């Protein structure tokens, strides 16, 4: 169908643009589709994009409006008073301002379907709310109206949510098109998604990206696919991962890393209402905080993320209690059998089950997947799905038995209520990944497991040492490996806060020269630094110059290869914000070779200070671009919970930072 009214080209400068008598008497029948593009890189803090009213006394609650707010968020009010109903259905971060310092064309298409009872709001290809209404209210069909506006809304004669902005195109249809038609209207789109809601993972849902540039030239990513909503464990999650052969243009179908199947992976839309929001999957086995490195001696690619069995998250996690016990300088995995107050078994060598209170081998082992065998014959458990049907969330039995694993809440056989680190690896640059070993503990029997720092880890250019870094309160505690992996040494760092979400990503500003940059409590990025690839690190330091709230948000950093003004130069991402986890930056610095100090003398804003940026993840890409994938909202924001398709990817260029 063609449109009844196309228009384009009008300027938002504080002061509405009537098209009433282009509009109005074409609008007929109860279905309509907006279709506008439209640039808005200095917004007021509440405006309108477009407007239908009843401009009358008495009639200022008739109308429907398409309104954003300078957070991002995009919404629209349908509202008519004779027949009692106010409508407003919105969505936090769901536009672009800025891109490469030049306003972004943003694509919305609103859907009003009658028949489906539905209305439908497309932002930049992604769909940013759905909602079907019992008593459906057809837009034009609202009492008395009487204006059609661009740039406002007229309520009882004044201009209301005047907007600053343009609106290069807008059309009208009098149908509701499908969602087949509204995926062929083209997009001016600053950004690509790797990872998305419908993808492979079937996560609605994904938080905490990475990216690493291997050797040959291909871009790897991982990331949390987050099924119960973007809560942090406990829930589902689990880790995918997605790679470019071709300098980021395209990427993989994801496949997992590291998956738990005793739940479903369901693609759910997770309530964001204030009585259900907090609706957390509370039986699943989940992994959290993904990081990659690229070993050089094997070749192989390695993953670590932490672990968090049936139920489990930081919060509820066992501070006192590693879930090992030690045996002359050996640490077993301890598990608790169905029916039995204590832990009186273990996981020995081959993965025999150990009877403590005996000191006798079973009939039971755990193979390398951890599931549970009784004389080399595989037990299963049934899976769980989840569902609100009842208005509630509900974790229920499905039929599907899937093998027993010692992380599931249904085993035979549990392991300790704790947080753990698990690794596992790839022979084919991330096309399959290996089953995930756990990492021993490193802060003795009586002390839960750090928390794994998501990013990268370090692989040191000059030998074949590998560095991840893990916290923990006190403390960042870095994890070496100088055999690809196989076993592996702490080296623990003091820090002057307790109770820190001390995230940290390292550089290697020269050969055994590393620089971890981390966040604090403090409200400033902090760094330390070590001389001898890691053995030891120096007192805390603070950058001046980048602001972040006082709770903090991770920072990925990286030693770009080429000069910079004629100096070594190091890349930070991080929100730039004392106030929110908005304002993203890049911000380039130059090293002093004198004493290794930092000159934060470039900062690149990603999009508007008040757009949401949150996580991230930078890599320099084998052409020697940039390459970003981000979220792209407040992850912190109690008001922004539940987004997707806010996770997303961007290539810069040095020139368009400096
Ligand atoms: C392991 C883990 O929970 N990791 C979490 C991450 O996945 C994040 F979501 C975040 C966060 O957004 O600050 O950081 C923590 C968490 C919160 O601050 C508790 O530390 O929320």
């Amino acid at each position: 169908i063609s449109p009844i009214f196309q228009g384009g080209s009008y300027q938002l400068n504080n002061k509405s643009i009537d098209i009433s008598s282009l509009l109005l008497d074409k609008l007929s029948g109860e279905s309509q589709t907006v279709v506008m593009k439209f640039k808005a890189d200095k917004p007021n803090s509440l405006q309108a994009l477009f407007g239908l009213s009843n401009s009358k006394a008495g009639f200022k609650n008739n109308y429907f409006s398409i309104f954003m707010r300078d957070s991002g968020e995009i919404g629209v009010e349908i509202r008519d008073a004779q027949k009692g109903i106010n409508y407003l259905f919105s969505r936090p971060a769901s536009l672009w301002g800025k891109h490469k310092g030049q306003a972004v064309e943003n694509t919305l298409v609103f859907v009003s379907d009658s028949k489906d009872k539905t209305y439908t709001m497309y932002v930049n290809g992604i769909e940013v709310f759905s909602e079907t209404v019992d008593t459906f209210l057809p837009i034009s069909n609202i009492n008395g109206i009487d204006k059609a506006t661009l740039g406002a809304v007229n309520r009882e004669g004044k201009e209301h949510y005047l907007a600053k902005g343009s609106i290069d195109e807008i059309s009208l249809f009098n149908k509701a098109i499908s969602d087949q038609e509204v995926s062929t209207i083209p997009l001016s789109n600053p950004f690509q998604l790797i990872f998305q809601s419908g993808d492979s993972t079937q996560a609605n849902y994904f938080r905490i990206p990475t990216l690493y540039t291997l050797s040959s030239g291909r871009v790897l990513s991982s990331i949390d696919a987050r099924y119960g909503g973007t809560h942090d464990s406990k829930s589902k999650i689990n880790i995918a991962t997605s790679y470019s052969d071709d300098n980021g243009k395209t990427w993989s179908e994801p496949i997992f890393a590291m998956k738990f199947n005793d739940y479903e992976e369901q693609l759910v839309y997770w309530p964001r209402d204030n009585k259900l929001k907090n609706s957390q999957i509370s039986g699943s086995a989940s992994f959290i905080d993904s990081s990659i490195v690229e070993d050089k001696k094997s070749g192989k690619t390695i993953l670590l993320a932490d672990v968090m069995p049936a139920g489990i998250g930081n919060n509820n996690a066992n501070k006192a209690d590693s879930g090992f016990k030690e045996i002359n300088g050996h640490y077993y995995l301890k598990l608790k059998k169905n029916g039995d107050n204590d832990f009186r078994y273990t996981v020995r060598e081959n993965g025999v089950v150990y009877n403590e209170t005996t000191n006798k081998p079973t009939n039971y082992t755990i193979n390398d997947k951890y599931e549970v065998l009784e004389g080399g014959k595989s037990l299963t458990v049934e899976q769980y799905s989840v569902d609100f049907d009842s208005g509630s969330l509900r974790e229920r039995h499905n039929g599907k038995q899937v093998p027993m694993n010692v992380f599931y809440k249904d085993s035979l056989f549990k392991v300790t209520p704790t947080n753990y680190i698990a690794m596992t690896t790839s022979q084919n640059r991330g096309e399959s990944w290996e089953q995930f070993k756990l990492l021993p503990p490193f802060l003795g029997e009586k002390h839960n497991g750090t928390y794994l720092c998501p990013g990268q880890g370090l692989a040191l250019k000059s030998s074949n040492r590998l560095i991840f870094a893990t916290y923990t309160s006190g403390e960042l505690t870095y994890l070496i490996s100088d055999d690809s992996g196989q076993t592996w040494k702490k080296s623990s760092a003091s820090i002057p806060f307790k109770n820190a979400t001390a995230e940290a990503q390292m550089v290697e500003l020269r050969d055994g020269v590393i620089r971890t940059f981390f966040r604090t409590t403090t409200g400033k990025i902090a760094y330390m630094t070590s001389r001898d690839s890691g053995e030891t690190w120096s007192k805390v330091s603070y950058i001046d110059g980048i602001q972040q709230t006082s709770y903090g948000t991770q920072v990925s950093a990286i030693k770009y290869s080429q000069l910079i003004d004629g100096k070594e130069a190091v890349i930070l991402s991080t929100p730039n914000s004392r106030s929110g986890r908005k304002g993203g930056q890049l911000v380039v610095g130059l090293v002093n070779k004198e004493d290794d100090s930092i000159d934060w003398k470039y900062h690149y804003g990603i999009d508007l200070p008040s757009y949401g940026y949150a996580y991230s993840a930078i890599t320099e890409l084998p052409n020697h671009h940039i390459g970003v994938l981000f979220e792209k909202y407040d992850s912190w924001s109690r008001n922004e919970l539940h987004l997707s398709n806010v996770v997303q990817y961007i290539d810069l260029e040095i020139n368009d930072l400096t």
